[PDB]
């Protein structure tokens, strides 16, 4: 109800791994759920709730369909549900749309997070990665798509893989912190629900800066992020969060908010807020989520 | 800032990883892979992956390396997803069983495909464990050698020529855990907690890339002439199998407290140079470890025979 109930579901090996990284990094205010979808292997998790329903998406779908009642029990009462298969493919890409449709049929605000692999990784048959996206799209309120190729314009191979993991985690945290963790400017969850319900595909931009003019700088970087693929101009829904320390000033906060308004489409809904994270020092971190056209 | 991951595969490797964690090895991520779910519940590793669940039903590979290989191969995408982002990957196991023997080369190949500096650290079984385990270890080692930049092989038989003569079997395997820790830590601490002489990731990569098959020696000592003593012990270690003189590549680590001075470091280094092959490439590095007290610990990795 008033403290929103947010459930983050990692499904398949990539999804469970994503959730374990969220746990290791101290992501707060959410319940973690790890769903293993493979018969032959189990990735363990320190998630609160675990379900072992076990490289084919079709296998993952059936496994989740078969466990639909149990998954529904786990999700019941959630105001918001994140679903991700994380990096890599496999059975998780088949199971994710099932978890999403259960969440949504229950009335929860349902947010998918999906990555497009780097082009250098090649491609498995049937266009199955794109098929995974479309299935998840049909099944979510908002699907946040992270095109990993765009990271190479923001690099060694190890750096590329690490960037991919970082932005994936932020695909959840940027939004959840805005809701769960107080800052000077707080948001109404109903407006989040208002802007994200039925919104469809979304893209994300991030930006970071320190010291002098940091909030404007980080915001300008986020808004121009290659991960947004220049979707900012035409976006009809924009969520923006600025994370920083307690000393984050209202004037500098408002400058960033003004910038995003000036860059967004005239008719865009804009949800804006701040997050206090005193671990950041004199750094601020902006997350922008753009949806619609 | 190098990302280092240490994989323990099979019961022996997972037990060694547990030992590494218990002894406070820092700056590395610990990954445990096994075909036994209950055994993995006891692991303190950061990442725990249970493999070959259909084929083994959580009971191990029954000493059949083919089962271990297929279990790891079946989980190769998952394993790759766990390793992605690593600059360096260690793969440790006791060779001779099914899971480690069969699975370790799969993990190493994935690491090497990703371009991570890939170092295997494995034991040969004790002769008393039987000829099938020795033969299986021998095949597992050749296989793992194809997949690693450097493969450090520790003959468990030589461990019985070290430490105490009244050891039990459990104490013997515990010494195996320790030596595996020593081989990993001897290398990783250069990078993660350097002393006065800094050997960084690029230096380690320079000497360990494609170095091939390797042997290790360890020594420690306290008090007067500790550094000379520790170095002579390591140089003469049974684990080095009297092959120090033939090695074209040597990486040496000397660990001590913050007050370990250059004179001492250099005495040990001089001793090792003198004992080395004339054309040897030797890299000398130091480690800060403020828990060591008055002791210093010298590790030698010999390759290129
Ligand atoms: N370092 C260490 N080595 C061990 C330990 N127990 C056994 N070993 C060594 O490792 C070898 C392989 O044993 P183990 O690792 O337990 O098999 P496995 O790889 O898990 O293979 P399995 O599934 O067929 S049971 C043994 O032959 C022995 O030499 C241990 O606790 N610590």
């Amino acid at each position: 109800n008033y403290l929103a109930v947010i459930k983050v579901v990692g499904i398949g090996g990539g999804g469970v791994n994503a959730v374990n990284r969220m746990i290791e990094q101290g992501l707060k205010g959410v319940e973690f759920i790890a769903i293993n979808t493979d018969a032959q292997a189990l990735l363990m998790s320190d998630a609160d709730v675990k379900l072992d329903v076990g490289a084919d998406p079709e296998v993952g779908r059936k496994a989740a369909e078969d466990a639909k009642d149990e998954i529904e029990e786990l999700l019941r009462g959630a105001d918001m549900v994140f679903v991700t298969a994380g990096e890599g493919g496999g059975t998780g890409t088949g199971g994710a749309p099932v978890v999403a449709s259960i969440a949504r049929k229950l009335g929860a605000l349902t947010v998918g997070v999906v990555t497009r692999p780097f082009s250098f990784e090649g491609k498995r048959r049937s266009n199955q990665a794109e098929n995974g996206i479309a299935a998840l799209r049909e099944s979510c309120d908002t699907l946040i798509v992270i095109p990993n190729d765009r990271l190479l314009q923001m690099v060694s191979l190890m750096d590329a893989f690490r960037s991919a993991d970082e932005v994936l985690l932020n695909g959840v945290q940027g939004i959840t912190d805005l809701i769960t963790t107080p800052g000077l400017i707080n948001v109404d969850f109903a407006d989040v629900k208002g802007i994200m319900s039925g919104a469809g595909t979304a893209l994300m931009g991030i930006g970071s800066a320190r010291g002098e003019g940091r909030s404007l700088k980080a915001a300008e970087i986020a808004i121009n992020s290659p991960l947004l693929e220049a979707s900012m101009e035409g976006a009809q829904g924009v969520l923006m969060s600025i994370a920083g320390g307690s000393d984050l000033g209202l004037f500098e906060i408002n400058e960033a908010a003004s910038l995003v308004q000036d860059a967004a489409h005239p008719d865009a809904n804009i949800i804006f807020g701040t997050v206090i994270d005193d671990s950041l020092g004199d750094e601020v971190r902006v997350t922008v989520i753009a949806a619609g056209f």
